[PDB]
């Protein structure tokens, strides 16, 4: 298992426009388009993001690569975020995963802003930060992914996702 399968079994792969748990226009693997309301501005933003008149459809190989550009982004974001940084730096590869996985979900500023979940995370009290984490929006909006991500970082393996 690796960040990229991870992300991929909690955001599943969609090949036409769809409306986010949030109700905002994406495709592909979680590939946010616009919050916007209207569809001709997620249409308008997917043809800028691929280069191509798509009528809102692209193919398996455009979504991966959005998908893709969309992973490194999220990693070089917690690198530049100070922040983040120092968290990411303090922990094992899996429970790195877990970190980029909300990040890529709710982007750097929402994720900077559990700042005691954080401190918990750095100091490796497993436990307390687990049920910190739990009491966010995040996790009372989407639970089931939600607990999944919890479990990675509190267990160091990837047994929610098996
Ligand atoms: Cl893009
Ligand atoms: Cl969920």
């Amino acid at each position: 298992m690796n960040i990229f399968e991870m992300l991929r079994i909690d955001e599943g792969l969609r090949l036409k426009i769809y409306k986010d748990t949030e109700g905002y226009y994406t495709i592909g693997i979680g590939h946010l388009l616009t919050k916007s309301p209207s569809l001709n501005a997620a249409k308008s933003e997917l043809d800028k993001a691929i280069g191509r008149n798509t009528n809102g459809v692209i193919t398996k190989d455009e979504a991966e690569k959005l998908f893709n550009q969309d992973v490194d982004a999220a990693v070089r974001g917690i690198l530049r975020n100070a922040k983040l940084k120092p968290v990411y730096d303090s922990l094992d590869a899996v429970a790195r995963a877990a970190l980029i996985n909300m990040v890529f979900q709710m982007g750097e500023t929402g994720v900077a802003g559990f700042t005691n979940s954080l401190r918990m995370l750095q100091q490796k009290r497993w436990d307390e930060a687990a049920v910190n984490l739990a009491k966010s929006r995040w996790y009372n909006q989407t639970p089931n992914r939600a607990k999944r991500v919890i479990t990675t970082f509190r267990t160091g393996t990837w047994d929610a996702y098996k």
